[PDB]
């Protein structure tokens, strides 16, 4: 470690290493922190689903994501346990206990938020989603002119897809996949359109995928290095990012306060460029604690002189979700084909297709697949070939049904995973809604109380707006339950339910973006510069200052690029 | 890789990394083959709980521990599910579903049985807990001559004690951990004695424990390097050995087939030794797979030619559970030596005590850390500080208690861990039951079914033996109770249990050592030789044949030591 | 119809439960294998606690009740009394 | 008639409860049969079903029906969790 980069980037994530990725190669003296550690295997920051293991046996997955889902802000608990021995120790109030922050209202929280310490940050475990934003969900990143703004976000959407390998054609052989997606899309035809998922991954065979990562964008290898000798880069695992050091005037940081957490010991590092890329809860918390905004409890009789709209108008999308099981309808479909004579398991047994009959729902390499598999295991009762891959299906975002969907299997199950319905008739069912921002709507940071790294404690004060926000969100609901019986009905232990606020863990608006600070009520310009200094930049979904259905981090990282580029116009690498 | 080598290594587990450390430290041409792949950061196989992260939030490191459990054998699934919509399609049978293997009686099986497939094996997640075996519990290793079998043990305990860096002296200053043993080394006194669990790990600090792994063993890395000029080691992840190859009359193995998961390729490697250490199930499997015992259900008529003892003889522990909240009695015992005057929050209020009082139960040191949490902390009402230290405490097997003892904190939790009671007043209780080997306890291999690697599916034949077994393991849970309750009353929500059989991994048997093959009804000679083969070596609990009460991993290390002194003794390494 | 019924009436879908009792019940093949090893296990999931062989569990209407009191069901019943119209009536 | 656990909560004031009930069209193969052998408490002969919903009018109509009641009800407010929408034991 040296005590002088010209590029500091805090954090490892995806967001963090789009910075890399394109001023490492433009030849800046980068230097990477993060609070976390390798724990990935020799990929740096690649995702933990890629090993042959995860792969046969992706219902273990879940427990991979919840166990580096650490919770943000926990209420006190209040739940009288009265059947103790009456020699067991007990208080007589509902005392601070476990970790849990005396700040937080319980009934104005985001209780599902929670966040990820490890080198290549949440995309290490992320579902690979990376849909678009469409006008009505999108920042403006020119105004007054539409084309203009669609062009700008075209050219850095498409950078962003060609950095994540985000694709729509790696499902499109599976029987499921075409099921669901098929119905659907005769159903609402065609007042509303289906396709794949727009997924950031690349099918390796017909039973494994090369999810993306933080790592597909930037390998996070130390620089120069065979590959890249005349590049240089250094990422510093275990390192907490505690402060920055503004100047008098706000106008320039002057360096980074870090915290080598296996040493213990403390330094400051001099870039000419700082970047915080820490998420959502963590950069505020950085800025909260470098002097930025307000800590404690938010006081109107005394608002925030230094970006006054730090914290306030959060967003959290509501997220419903349900599971449901194959209708008969569809399943009999499947086999809409085949002659099928006699009784399975008997001699006189057998399915038959004519490929090419103009007769024929399907084409021959469908009902091949489906007739070697009736065939080949007649114990089985189902068309469905065994390795058949799931549906990742959606219908995005649009004025008529403003919420994101993803239709599919997703590895993050909630719930206990009942194991008695055969798995090849589960669907999943993911419905996404937009949250206007409101000042109101507050992440904040304990004056007392600190986090485990004994940083300020965040607080959320948080309730989904009471009318556009909240009509869409029970709207939603409702399309998803009209929706899914479209392919089968409800899963038990599965049923439509809201998720825990902030479980979908897309928050944004936490350091937002605008044009002006005052009129847009923002922290960040167009280039994520914060205002007034010259040389500090934030990334992440946290600039995002709309209401947005869809995944954020393709956008997230989209803002990313056009930051890059203006710190290639405004500042010179050292020589090497 | 080469088609050659002097030693050949199936398993990265810390039986694997034995061999791996005795023989590339003596100068031996050694490839080790993993399944699994490097996932626990740049030092490889290392313990994933060593991360700064799961230090701060241990709570969330069962969910690490349950993502790398895949379960052995899944019986078929028959729970009626009627609430599904008319319109779901239903079979009309519990057919074979979701990995179901159709060979497992449901009633004879140990259902929490499971495997896990990373470099390092289970000793990236495991508990580190290293006792010895007394005599009763242990194989023999010389016969007619008790000292010098405990001469032979004592010296291979100590060099696998000091692999592993296993110690007593960790958890010394935990208040809790005191708290504890000194009130049940008073209550049997001294019938019974208590101390620390030996514990595979080294403190670092105040709050960090660099816990041991197969990496603290063998690191792993590839040699020749620059710690390591004349050493030669490979590590080659993700491939699947699948056979070794017999000549005719079974005295010698001349390859062994294994299956690249990546590339997908198949290799034959040849080695002058051969030493399987895939664990007690996978060691059996590749063995069966290989023409040894027999494939199939077991079938009476037509006993196995080859090691007819192979998978039979099994041995697996009840395991009882529970947790406890502190009694008042304790708590209030911490604070003994204080006068307390006020009421907490006021301004009268003060706790002091008398340093050197002759009259103290505690020591400066205790009382120092009560007084200022006490007087630091007047909102919370408990005597104990924050971080201090779980219990950590055992009282080893012995023939009057026939059972292991871990009480203390296990990062293993079963089920939903309850928030509402104050974590430092909750102790869990699990013992270790011992099981009599007995001929019908089977562990085999279907000819039809195949796992998620191609290889034949395992299924378990088992059932705790009826007298001495049953008997024990029942008045180990009565002793479980009558012990707990000297500490507190037990938590609601972990009521006193039996676990899952087979949840406790200690499985052992599976491919038994004894003196002689037909009168030990045995696998393995002392030297862990299979009979009759001059360049077979099997490592793991699947060598100990006897009943046994405590963790079995040290006890399997130290019969490691001991082959590689019988490998050392009789082939030559190659030239550099 | 009584006054402690009507103001407690979270209580009343216990008497309801009180007398409905099940028609056919299959019999069961859930796995408990967390007992002690100490208790009697059978080796099959053989006809118990009043299960009927013959049912097919996957054929059933598990829901199914009656009730043996004098006034039937009537004695605990939502009383809702609809007419059905043409489409549903004989 | 509360089905499952009735929590404490939520308000009651604010809870209303929704049950819709489809028709089925009878069917020669839907029965009700007595064992020969089984007898129920009363030394009757065993009632057994052999019963399906019929797979289609009756199965469409009983999908919409629980389409409907989740259109209908968010008319009037959210689901109460612990009594999320479901199909009840046949
Ligand atoms: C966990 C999760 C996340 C997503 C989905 C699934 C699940 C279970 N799937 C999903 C997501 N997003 C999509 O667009 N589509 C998908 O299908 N998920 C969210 C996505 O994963 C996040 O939006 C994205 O990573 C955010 O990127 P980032 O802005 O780079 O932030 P990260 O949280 O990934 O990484 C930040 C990083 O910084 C560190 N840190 C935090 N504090 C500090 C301090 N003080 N000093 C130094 N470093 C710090 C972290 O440890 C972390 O690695
Ligand atoms: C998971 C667990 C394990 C233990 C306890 C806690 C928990 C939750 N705690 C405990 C243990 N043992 C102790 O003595 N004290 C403790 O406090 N646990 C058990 C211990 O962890 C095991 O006994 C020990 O690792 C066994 O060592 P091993 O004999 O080296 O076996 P492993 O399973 O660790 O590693 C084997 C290895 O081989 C691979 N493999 C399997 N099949 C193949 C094939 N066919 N080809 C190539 N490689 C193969 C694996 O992937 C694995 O890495
Ligand atoms: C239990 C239930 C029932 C109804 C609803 C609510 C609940 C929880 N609410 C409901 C009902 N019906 C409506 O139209 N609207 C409502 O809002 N329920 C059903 C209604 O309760 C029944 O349809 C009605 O009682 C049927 O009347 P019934 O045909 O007279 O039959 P019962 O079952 O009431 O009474 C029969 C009776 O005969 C006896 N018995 C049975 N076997 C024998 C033999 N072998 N020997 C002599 N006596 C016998 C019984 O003991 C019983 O009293
Ligand atoms: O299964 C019931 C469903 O059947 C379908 O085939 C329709 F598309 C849905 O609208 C719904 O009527
Ligand atoms: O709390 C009840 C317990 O109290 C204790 O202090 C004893 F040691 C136990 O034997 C039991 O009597
Ligand atoms: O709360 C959402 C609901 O609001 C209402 O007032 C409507 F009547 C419903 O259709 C639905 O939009
Ligand atoms: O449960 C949270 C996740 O659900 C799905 O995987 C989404 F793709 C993610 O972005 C995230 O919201
Ligand atoms: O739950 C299984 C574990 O419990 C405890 O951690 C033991 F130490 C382990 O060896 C293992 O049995």
């Amino acid at each position: 470690m040296d005590i002088k980069y010209d590029v500091v980037i805090v954090g490892s994530g995806p967001i963090g290493c789009t910075y890399a990725r394109e001023l490492v190669g433009a030849g800046y003296k980068v230097a990477m922190f993060d609070i976390g550690e390798i724990d990935s295997g020799l990929k740096i920051g690649a995702h933990k689903k890629n090993t042959v293991e995860y792969q046969k046996n992706i219902d273990k997955f879940v427990n991979v994501i919840q166990g580096q889902l650490m919770s943000v802000s926990v209420p006190v608990n209040t739940l009288v346990v009265d059947t103790l021995s009456p020699t067991s120790w007990q208080a007589s109030t509902f005392f601070v206990r476990n970790g849990s922050n005396p700040e937080q209202d319980p009934l104005r929280n985001l209780s599902g938020q929670a966040v990820t310490r490890v080198v290549g940050g949440m995309s290490t475990h992320w579902t690979c989603a990376t849909p678009r934003f469409d006008r009505e969900q999108r920042p403006l990143l020119v105004k007054d002119d539409a084309d203009a703004d669609d062009a700008e976000w075209d050219r850095l959407y498409t950078k962003a897809e060609s950095y994540f390998q985000t694709g729509t054609d790696q499902f499109k052989e599976s029987i499921r996949h075409n099921l669901v997606l098929n119905k659907l899309t005769e159903e609402y035809k065609g007042q509303r359109d289906f396709q794949q998922i727009p997924l950031a991954a690349t099918r390796r065979s017909p039973t494994f995928v090369e999810w993306s990562s933080a790592n597909t964008v930037f390998d996070l290898q130390n620089r120069p290095n065979t590959d890249a000798p005349e590049e240089r880069f250094n990422l510093f695992p275990a390192v907490a990012c505690e402060r920055v050091v503004r100047n008098a005037l706000n106008s320039e940081i002057e360096s980074l306060h870090i915290h080598d957490l296996i040493s213990g010991d403390r330094f400051e590092i001099k870039a000419d460029v700082y970047v915080l890329t820490a998420g959502a809860v963590h950069n505020t918390q950085l800025l909260v604690n470098s002097g930025f905004g307000q800590l404690g409890r938010p006081n109107p009789a005394n608002p925030p002189e230094l970006l006054p709209s730090l914290g306030s108008y959060i967003t959290e999308q509501s997220l419903v979700f349900c599971q449901t099981v194959m209708s008969t309808e569809l399943i009999d479909s499947v086999k809409s084909d085949m002659t099928i004579r006699g009784t399975p398991g008997e001699l006189t047994y057998s399915v038959t297709y004519t490929p090419g009959a103009s007769t024929n729902k399907h084409p021959d390499w469908w009902n091949e697949k489906v007739k070697n598999h009736m065939m080949q295991h007649q114990e089985d009762p189902l068309p469905i070939p065994f390795e058949d891959p799931e549906p990742q299906v959606t219908t995005l975002f649009q004025p008529s049904h403003p919420w994101h969907t993803q239709i599919g299997r997703d590895a993050f199950s909630y719930g206990a995973v009942q194991q008695s319905i055969d798995s090849r008739l589960i669907v999943d069912w993911r419905f996404f809604g937009r949250t206007e921002p409101k000042e109101e709507n507050k992440l904040w940071f304990s004056d007392k109380i600190t986090d485990a790294y004994n940083m300020p404690q965040p607080t959320f004060d948080f309730r989904f707006p009471a009318g556009r926000t909240s009509k869409e969100a029970e709207d939603m609901m409702t399309d998803m339950c009209v929706m899914s019986a479209k392919i089968g009905g409800f899963l038990p232990g599965s049923l439509p339910q809201f998720m825990e606020p902030g479980l979908c863990l897309h928050l944004g608006g936490t350091h937002r973006m605008g044009f002006d600070e005052k009129e847009d009520n923002c922290c960040v310009n167009t280039d994520s510069r914060v205002f007034g200094f010259k040389n500090l930049f934030l990334g992440g979904c946290g600039n995002i200052p709309t209401a947005y259905g869809a995944n954020p981090t393709l956008t997230a990282m989209s803002l990313a690029i056009k930051s890059c580029e203006y710190i290639k116009q405004n500042f010179t690498p050292s020589p090497f």
